[PDB]
């Protein structure tokens, strides 16, 4: 499985045949159609006392780890019921600024997209998290291109360490909160994993509003590899999912 013609996102569904269930991601967000409730709480992101150890290429993308022994950085709050605790963060994007979120907002697509995956704690670990209907709950955000994210930076700069897969980096003390929009205000709908084995077990929660990065910041993701070091190279781009069916699904706002 991968992004290409020949093992990209139209052919998951034979190896994950969850892939034309009932409650896959990403999706559509009509915001005509979405539902304000008025029963959903704020959303509370605790991430002050974050812990990152590394970031990695794993050959779809790259990911930034977190400590999840402790309630270091958490998520409460909103639609969730208990805390979900920040296990890592990556990112989807395109060859172009046209393209690369996974969800899509009255049809419109931004040039990233930005998901801060965490697991209900009560569940112990990850692994049986992902056997629950509410057992993870991931936290997306929209990059547009603008100016630069001063927050973002850190990162943008390890990725020439990390070009290829299986390479992974130390990567501590960094600060999350640096990535987060100036509101809070979001849709939420019941989902799942935007990657196999795409298990329906995700709480959506998509912000509003986005976050912009500068041209030279995205196009640093751009240079990434799909490929293993010493292989033809594939640069990494275009690892998005197609969006999917609703299927009677209701997206409600809490705007
Ligand atoms: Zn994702």
């Amino acid at each position: 499985w991968g992004y290409g013609k020949h093992n990209g996102p139209e052919h998951w569904h034979k190896d994950f045949p969850i892939a034309k269930g009932e409650r896959q991601s990403p999706v559509d967000i009509d915001t005509h159609t979405a539902k304000y409730d008025p029963s959903l709480k704020p959303l509370s992101v605790s991430y002050d006392q974050a812990t990152s150890l590394r970031i990695l290429n794993n050959g779809h993308a790259f990911n930034v780890e977190f400590d999840d022994s402790q309630d270091k950085a958490v998520l409460k709050g909103g639609p969730l019921d208990g805390t979900y605790r920040l296990i890592q963060f990556h990112f989807h994007w395109g060859s172009l600024d046209g393209q690369g979120s996974e969800h899509t907002v009255d049809k419109k697509k931004y040039a990233a997209e930005l998901h801060l995956v965490h697991w209900n704690t009560k569940y112990g670990d990850f692994g049986k998290a992902v056997q629950q209907p509410d057992g993870l709950a991931v936290l997306g955000i929209f990059l547009k291109v603008g100016s630069a994210k001063p927050g973002l930076q850190k990162v943008v700069d390890v990725l020439d360490s990390i070009k290829t897969k299986g390479k992974s980096a130390d990567f501590t003390n960094f600060d999350p909160r640096g990535l987060l929009p100036e509101s809070l205000d979001y849709w939420t709908y019941p989902g799942s994993l935007d990657t196999p084995p795409l298990l329906e077990c995700v709480t959506w929660i998509v912000l509003k509003e986005p976050i912009s990065v500068s041209s030279e910041q995205v196009l640093k993701f751009r240079k990434l590899n799909f490929n293993g070091e010493g292989e033809p190279e594939e640069l990494m781009v275009d690892n998005w999912r197609p969006a999917q069916p609703l299927k009677n699904r209701q997206i409600k706002a809490s705007f």
